[PDB]
C-alpha cells in the first residue's frame, strides 16, 4: 500500500495584506511545496466552502433529466454547437458515472468583444431556469469572484516565489478577459458500480480519471472530505490527504512552460471510490492574448531555451489534447 504524499497547509492569508515579508515568508512556502510534491492545501483562504459545497449539492440533487439535454455541451447535444466548455456534461448510466457543470466568466456576455469576434475558448454562460434553481445562477457567479480573489492573491504568491513583482501574473488575470472556469463535478454513489465506469492503472489501481496534468496556470480545487487524489513523485504514486476546510492548489503545464519545468505541472490521478461527493475546480487561466516570456530560475541570466506562447493558443491545443488522452467527460 500507498505512501501519504507531502502537502503542507500553508496560511495564505498575509496575501490578501500589505506586509511585505510576512507575504516572502508565504512565497517561499509555495516555492518549497512547487518544487517538492507540486502540491498544497491553502488554509486561512477566507471563503465560505461550506457553502459552496450545499449550494453545490442542492443543484446536483435537483436539476433533472429534461434540463440536462437542455443545458448540455454538443459533445452531448448536437443543437448546441456553441457550447463546447461550458454547460451539462451528462453522465451515461451504466458507462460513465461522473457528470458535471461548467460555467466561464460571466462577463463574457453577448457584447463582450471577443463573444462578438467568435473567438475561440469564449461562450456565454447557460443556466438552468431561475424558478427551478432559485438564487443558483447568483450564487455561482458570485463564487466565481471570491474564488477569483483568492486565485488573484495566490499569484501574487507564486510570483515573490520566482523572484518577480507580485504583479507578474495577476496583471495578466483580469475580470475582463479571464478565459478561467469553474466545474462543479458529481462523483456519485452508485450500488451497484458498472465496471464500465471505472479504469484501472498500470499498477491496478482503480480510478475514476486517469493520469494528466492540468491544463491551466494553476488550479485552485474544493473537494469533498473523501480520499481520492494521488501524485505522480520520484517514489512512486503518493496519496493526498483530503482536506474539506482547504484548497488543494497546484500548478498546470502552462507554469511549467513559464519556468522552464523549475515548477512543474504535476501528473495526477483520481482513484475510484464508491462514494457521493464533490470535486469543484477553479481553473486559472490568463486571457487570449496573454503572453508571458518563459524564463528559468534556476540558470544565472534566467534564460529560457522555450518560445513564447500566447495563453490563448495554449489553452485551446491543451483542452482538446486532454480530451483525447483522457476522454470526454
Ligand atoms: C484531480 S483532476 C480534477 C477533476 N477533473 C477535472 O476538472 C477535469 C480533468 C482536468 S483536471 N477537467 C478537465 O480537464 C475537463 C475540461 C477542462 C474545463 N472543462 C475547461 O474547459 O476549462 C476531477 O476529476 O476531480
Ligand atoms: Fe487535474
Amino acid at each position: 500500500s500507498v505512501s501519504k504524499a507531502n502537502v503542507p497547509k500553508i496560511d495564505v492569508s498575509p496575501l490578501f495584506g500589505d506586509d511585505q515579508a510576512a507575504k516572502m515568508r508565504v512565497a517561499q512556502q509555495i516555492d518549497a511545496a512547487s518544487r517538492d510534491t507540486g502540491f498544497f492545501y491553502a488554509v486561512n483562504h477566507g471563503i465560505n466552502v461550506q457553502r459552496l459545497s450545499q449550494k453545490t449539492k442542492e443543484f446536483h440533487m435537483s436539476i433533472t433529466p429534461e434540463e440536462k439535454w437542455d443545458l448540455a455541451i454538443r459533445a452531448y447535444n448536437k443543437e448546441h454547437q456553441d457550447q463546447v466548455r461550458a454547460g451539462y456534461y451528462l453522465s451515461i448510466p451504466g458507462k460513465k458515472a461522473v457528470e458535471s457543470f461548467c460555467y466561464l466568466n460571466p462577463n463574457f456576455t453577448p457584447d463582450h468583444p471577443r463573444i462578438q469576434a467568435k473567438t475561440p475558448t469564449h461562450e456565454v454562460n447557460v443556466w438552468p431556469d431561475e424558478t427551478k434553481h432559485p438564487g443558483f445562477q447568483d450564487f455561482a457567479e458570485q463564487y466565481y469572484w471570491d474564488v477569483f480573489g483568492l486565485s488573484s492573491a495566490l499569484l501574487k504568491g507564486y510570483a515573490l516565489a520566482l523572484g518577480k513583482e507580485e504583479n507578474f501574473f495577476a496583471r495578466h488575470f483580469k475580470p475582463d478577459d479571464t478565459l478561467a472556469s469553474v466545474v462543479l463535478i458529481r462523483y456519485p454513489y452508485l450500488d451497484p458500480y458498472p465496471e464500465a465506469a471505472i479504469k484501472t492503472a498500470a499498477d491496478g489501481t482503480k480510478l475514476s480519471f486517469e493520469w494528466h496534468e492540468d491544463v491551466s496556470l494553476i488550479t485552485v480545487l474544493y473537494q469533498s472530505n473523501v480520499q481520492n487524489l494521488q501524485v505522480e513523485t520520484a517514489a512512486g504514486y503518493q496519496d493526498i490527504e483530503a482536506d474539506d476546510t482547504g484548497y488543494l492548489i497546484n500548478c498546470g503545464s502552462y507554469m511549467a512552460h513559464l519556468t522552464n519545468n523549475y515548477y512543474k505541472a504535476p501528473i495526477h490521478r483520481v482513484k475510484w471510490v464508491n462514494a457521493e461527493r464533490q470535486s469543484l475546480p477553479f481553473f486559472v487561466n490568463l486571457g487570449y492574448d496573454s503572453v508571458i516570456d518563459p524564463f528559468d530560475p534556476r540558470e544565472p541570466n534566467g534564460k529560457s531555451d522555450r518560445e513564447p506562447l500566447s495563453y490563448g493558443d495554449y489553452l485551446q491545443n491543451g483542452l482538446v489534447s486532454l480530451i483525447n488522452k483522457n476522454g470526454q467527460t
